[PDB]
């Protein structure tokens, strides 16, 4: 059978990491401004998440795919992006 | 055989994500101060990385383990932690 059980453990660990950093997203979200975060960074960051999506599909893992989507949600960065617009 | 080849692709993707966010670490590192980053966040963040280490060992994956260590290096956060000390 597939290592579905193993992936389950990884999913919990992945969420734990996002939960730890998530508070950081909220703090910046309160001001909706990027002080040290550059606009170009967002463009590259998107590629990183995009790659994870493909990797999950290639691995046929569902947990990893769902985890990646959740991380992107918390990551946001879109609100601050609208600060300079475009 | 083990999905070593598949893990290789995931490794490249993992590095791409760290490379995208890495610039963020450098920006804050220049000031060595945490403006929106709380001290308690670092404590939780450590647990997240720690979990990844165990997951890699349980999965018997080498690439994932190495990737996790690299991410932690870029993540740093220690320099800013010394700002308030303890």
């Amino acid at each position: 059978m597939d290592p579905f059980l193993i992936k389950l453990i990884g999913f919990a660990a992945a969420t734990c990491t996002t939960v730890a950093y998530a508070p950081q997203f909220i703090k910046v979200l309160k001001t909706r401004s990027a002080r040290d975060i550059s606009l170009g960074m967002f463009l590259v960051m998107v590629l990183g998440l995009a790659l994870w999506l493909i990797y999950g599909l290639l691995s046929g893992d569902a947990p990893l795919i769902a985890s990646n989507a959740v991380t992107m949600l918390l990551a946001g960065g879109i609100l601050v992006m609208k600060l300079r617009y475009g």
